[PDB]
């Protein structure tokens, strides 16, 4: 007969189990609810329930009326929330573990084998009538019509709330630490073991490697010296696997820790600011402990910029993208009180969720000049012509794309948005809908509701013949924004709870870790608690230019 | 002039660290203690240290009176008690870690190498004057002498808990999951990644080697037939690296997981058992689930058994040792509501406190047979000539060594403790009395204090010139025990921790992993909760013999 679990029977968490040679259970263990499908509530869970606000309202309090949050912000009430904000969020994804794209099912393999990417729902069963569970047409709307018609960037849109290149090339770099989907495993596997903010595309995701870029004096990077000014070596003074376009593969050339930011002026960029802070970072250790070796300088230079670089994702960079009125703080001993678990493994909703090239612009400016694609992808020389400062300058002053809301990806990027759609269907993700459920949303009845616009909603509907069938990425990012905000509902709800939980499972999170010692003492844990977009440049360059994640006035 | 840290400066778990040229500073942060060294207690830590019995004192009330206990054990508080021991016990051990053989400080390596064992103190720094600190001579007691006289069994001292030989091997075979320290990479090192009770000693510390034991099949173990009787296969039908005599490597040769149990007859009995195991809840899971593959009936008979281990562990295992009248209760929902990290990682001072030797007796008796050191290791015929029935009957029958108290290793396998000492000493692992501090206890003040007698105790003391200076292992194996105990005060102290947080750190033990999904539903479950070291046999065997970690009468 049917896989009884292609109908996912089993709500809010419930685990379908197949029984016999046609049966099915849920394992409604602790999901607050009872009965054969995990849908009768417990008493305090119903409580919750109806005394839950929707997620819209909730955003349309935290973006509004900042005279409430004037005096909110100034008192502790900034933490209370910050509190909740952490505990809520981080709760509904799966620690330790729970799938990945060969087990359906917890097992120790699954647990233990760090090489794959988890998973947050399972997959659609091989055995299924239709290829997303048991709606929609046989064939799956053609990835390319798909993207051409409701992906590909008419005009620029730019983004409602100021967001500048200057934050999307630092949401690329920052986030290519734990997506380095693997070329040689293939789908559902990654080189980024360590699965977090390791500052593994600084360091490298291995010790091999780590060991070609490490100066070995003072627990320095090597470097070198070009008009004056810091960069990374070339390959020629440390050797290490870097794609670059063969041709000016020795000087030119440049290594960084990820193999791949040789390419896009904007990575190597943001490559050449934590190198300069690592070693900038290390003399004020080495000032304070001339007994120290070189592993020990390193290790702990390293441990800075960790906790640097959370610091500004969560008090600058989530900041602006959520454009809150609530100051965001970057605090770990908010959690000492909770239950949490101070580990991370990353998922591959998480890997499909934050492919946010919509945020890519027409062309890029810098200052006078206007270089096209052509001229800017792979420009081995844009970054050493034209000087850090007046690159922070130049993508700090220009927009970005309205993430959500859809039609918005440059034609140039536009077949990674299409491979992005093609792999879903590789890893059998299961539907949007489904995911809505998961993430404790109500499931969409209609297109036209799902996008407030008949046009693209009847021309979606026709193509997919169901709302429950329609896709992940494509619900993502085609879903209607909130007013004025860079994405809609979905993204926000699925996004969070990944990017918390990233973020504060990190081990210096820990009480065991999160000490003055541990970042060698107060000059340490200071540059970590007073840590600023502004300083990570201004501080490591002869002069200081614009800088921010929001394009001026 | 001298490293301050070797003084070890900081109390109460503050970390030393060195500053400018011949400075220190204690990070006293969370210890309850403030002050310059972290000796200035908090309001609540001083009570609590005023109200705290010692060690002896609880021992005995465990230890004592049936009647109190009879009660306990029938009411709720026997999981009360069972609560505040994994709590308490379980606190003491950094989670996640912090050092290891390269470094003695947080390092994002030492956090993100699996191949480490950690540590629970830092080394003897390189520049100390003394090889353990400040105090002892400049050469420490010459390993081989120190057995010699201490750890040398002059007659077999029982141990006078009733421990069997059934008891001993379960107790090597179960800890060889975690301790396959490196020939390869050295001392520090671990082929034992995942660093619990993965059951890697079954199914093989890697998936190329467990993928050579798998039968494929309705995802069984391979095995043979031998006299109407199953066991592991022969390397001729799973190739895989196994340490055995070059002699009969064929047939008479068996491969399980774990490349040492080729060795001792006792080892490839549990191995024996556990397998029989596996494929018999295999049976049991594709009775419910015709549907299910090969690769979900392996990965979940996998965690049923891992359960399984886990309970009998707690129940019976350290029941026995632990001697208690208070019955200790596996059951993971004890720990929902407190804060607890589910990871572990195994310390080296675990590896160095578990060489458990001295259990080890003079000679092997089966029934009428009695079987020397010679006849005994390697035989390679000595378990299927007997038949698994027959030498559970007998390993269940012999008694074992009073593991602390001293000399009580047999002279067979006394170099082992050697090279304890000898690795102890490569490890640069601290004074005893510095453990003593950091699991709480009160160090030392005389060696006649450490082993209540003279002669060893003025002996001891000429040999180490200082009780401060005492080494680790030594210290462990030669403190007195509690009255009619096992081992002594110190091996309690330090062992629980360790044990407790290898136990219930476990995935399986999660929230998010202790459903009845995850077993495969109730009859799954049931059989985890059920568990018993008597079903492991029995139900697996044609005959049901006498089987317990305890001797009868
Ligand atoms: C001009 C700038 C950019 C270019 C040229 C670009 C291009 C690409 C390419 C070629 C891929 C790989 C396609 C594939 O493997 O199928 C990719 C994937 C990806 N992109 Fe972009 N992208 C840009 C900007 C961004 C931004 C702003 C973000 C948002 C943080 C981002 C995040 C990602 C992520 C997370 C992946 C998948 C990585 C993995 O699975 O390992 N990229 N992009
Ligand atoms: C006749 C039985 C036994 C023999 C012949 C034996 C022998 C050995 C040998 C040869 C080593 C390795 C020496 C070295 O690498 O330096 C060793 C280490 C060890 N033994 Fe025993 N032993 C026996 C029983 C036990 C028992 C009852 C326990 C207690 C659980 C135990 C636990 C261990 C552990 C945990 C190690 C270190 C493992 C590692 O670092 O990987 N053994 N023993
Ligand atoms: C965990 O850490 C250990 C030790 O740090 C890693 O193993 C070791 O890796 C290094 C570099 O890969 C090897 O060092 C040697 O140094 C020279 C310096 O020029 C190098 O060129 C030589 O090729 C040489 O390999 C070392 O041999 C190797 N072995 C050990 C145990 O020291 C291990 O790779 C780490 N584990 C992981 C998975 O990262
Ligand atoms: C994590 O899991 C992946 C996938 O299970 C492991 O990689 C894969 O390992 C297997 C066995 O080592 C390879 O399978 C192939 O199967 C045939 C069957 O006879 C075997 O004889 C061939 O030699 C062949 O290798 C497979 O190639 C390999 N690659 C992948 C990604 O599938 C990986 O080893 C695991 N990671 C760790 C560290 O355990
Ligand atoms: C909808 C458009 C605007 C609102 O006008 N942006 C957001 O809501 C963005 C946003 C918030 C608010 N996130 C938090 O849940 C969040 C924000 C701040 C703190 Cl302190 C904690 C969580 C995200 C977590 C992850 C994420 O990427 C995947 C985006 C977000
Ligand atoms: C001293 C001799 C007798 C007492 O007569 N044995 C013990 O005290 C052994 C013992 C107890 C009690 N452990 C618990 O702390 C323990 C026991 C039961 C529960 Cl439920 C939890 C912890 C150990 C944890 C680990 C361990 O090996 C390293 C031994 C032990
Ligand atoms: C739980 O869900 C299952 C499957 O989704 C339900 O079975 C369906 O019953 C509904 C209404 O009673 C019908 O629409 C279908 O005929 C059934 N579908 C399938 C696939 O079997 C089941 O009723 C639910 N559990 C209960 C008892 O409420
Ligand atoms: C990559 O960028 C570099 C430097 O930014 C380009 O060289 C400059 O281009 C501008 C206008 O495009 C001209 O003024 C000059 O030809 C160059 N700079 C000056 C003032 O000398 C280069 O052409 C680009 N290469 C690629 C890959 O297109
Ligand atoms: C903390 O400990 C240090 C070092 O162990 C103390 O320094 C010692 O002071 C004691 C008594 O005052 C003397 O025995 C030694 O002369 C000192 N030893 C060393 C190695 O310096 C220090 O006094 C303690 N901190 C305080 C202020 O109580
Ligand atoms: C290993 O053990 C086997 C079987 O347990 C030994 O063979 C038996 O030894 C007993 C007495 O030692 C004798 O009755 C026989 O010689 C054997 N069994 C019978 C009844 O046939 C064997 O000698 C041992 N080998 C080693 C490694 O010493
Ligand atoms: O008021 C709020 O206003 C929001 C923005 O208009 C809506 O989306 C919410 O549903 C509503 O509750
Ligand atoms: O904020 C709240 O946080 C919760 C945790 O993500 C969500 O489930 C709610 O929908 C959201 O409104
Ligand atoms: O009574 C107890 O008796 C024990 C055993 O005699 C002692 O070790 C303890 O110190 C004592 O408090
Ligand atoms: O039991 C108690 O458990 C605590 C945790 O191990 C110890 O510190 C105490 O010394 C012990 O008596």
């Amino acid at each position: 007969p049917v896989n009884p679990c292609c109908y996912y029977p089993c709500q809010h968490q419930g685990i379908c189990v197949r029984f016999g040679l046609d049966r099915y259970q849920c394992d409604c263990t602790r999901t607050g609810y009872s009965g054969p499908n995990c849908t009768i509530p417990e008493i305090w869970t119903w409580l919750r329930t109806t005394l839950r606000p929707s997620p819209s309202f909730i955003h349309f309090l935290l973006t509004h009326g900042r005279w409430l949050w004037d005096f909110v912000n100034a008192t502790f009430i900034r933490d209370t929330l910050m509190r909740l904000v952490l505990t809520v969020r981080s709760n509904l994804i799966p620690s330790p573990p729970t799938y990945n794209i060969a087990h359906d099912y917890i097992s120790w393999e699954s647990f233990s084998n760090v090489s794959y990417y988890t998973r947050i729902l399972p997959s659609v069963p091989r055995d299924c009538p239709t290829p997303m569970g048991t709606k929609g047409k046989k064939q799956l709307p053609d990835a390319e019509f798909l993207s051409r018609r409701f992906l590909l960037r008419r005009k620029f849109i730019p983004d409602p709330q100021g967001t500048n290149l200057m934050f999307a090339f630092f949401a690329q770099h920052f986030t290519h630490q734990f997506f380095k989907t693997s070329g040689k495993m293939g789908p559902g596997f990654t080189k980024a073991l360590g699965h977090g903010v390791d500052l593994g595309h600084i360091y490298g995701d291995n010790l091999e490697r780590q060991y070609q870029l490490r100066l070995f004096k003072d627990g320095k990077l090597k470097y070198q010296m070009l008009n004056g000014e810091v960069y990374p070596p070339s390959v020629e003074e440390a050797p290490v696997l870097m794609h670059y376009p063969r041709g000016i593969p020795p000087q030119s050339q440049m290594a960084v820790g990820q193999e791949v930011f040789g390419l896009l002026p904007g990575l190597m960029l943001y490559a050449t600011i934590w190198l300069r802070e690592h070693n900038r970072v290390c003399d004020l250790l080495k000032a304070e402990h001339p007994t120290w070796g070189d592993e020990q300088l390193f290790q702990t230079a390293r441990l800075i910029l960790i906790g640097e670089t959370i610091k500004i994702v969560i008090e600058e960079y989530v900041q602006q993208l959520s454009g809150y009125f609530l100051q965001l703080k970057f605090d770990p001993e908010l959690l000492f009180g909770a239950q949490f678990q101070y580990r991370n493994r990353i998922a591959m909703e998480f890997n499909q969720l934050y492919h946010w090239h919509p945020l890519m612009p027409d062309s890029f400016r810098v200052g006078p000049q206007d270089y096209s694609y052509e001229q800017f992808l792979f420009n081995t020389s844009m970054l050493v012509d034209y000087g850090v400062e007046a690159l922070v300058d130049a993508f700090s002053r220009q927009p970005a794309g309205r993430i959500g809301g859809g039609r918005n990806i440059d034609h140039h990027i536009l077949h990674v948005a299409v491979d992005v759609i093609k792999e879903s269907r590789v890893l059998r993700l299961q539907p949007f809908n489904e995911y809505r459920k998961r993430f404790g949303m109500k499931p969409y009845t209609s297109f036209q509701e799902l996008t407030g616009e008949k046009e693209m909603a009847a021309e979606l509907e026709e193509l997919y013949g169901d709302i429950d069938a329609l896709e992940f990425y494509p619900g993502l990012l085609l879903e209607k924004c909130h007013p004025n905000s860079i994405f809609g509902e979905s993204m926000i709800e699925m996004g969070a709870p990944f990017s918390l939980k990233g973020l504060l499972g990190n081990p210096i999170c820990s009480p065991e870790y999160w000490k003055a010692s541990t970042f060698g003492g107060e000059v340490g844990f200071n540059l970590v608690k007073t840590a600023t977009l502004k300083k990570l440049v201004c501080l490591n360059t002869k002069t200081c230019p614009y800088v921010s994640f929001h394009v001026p006035d």
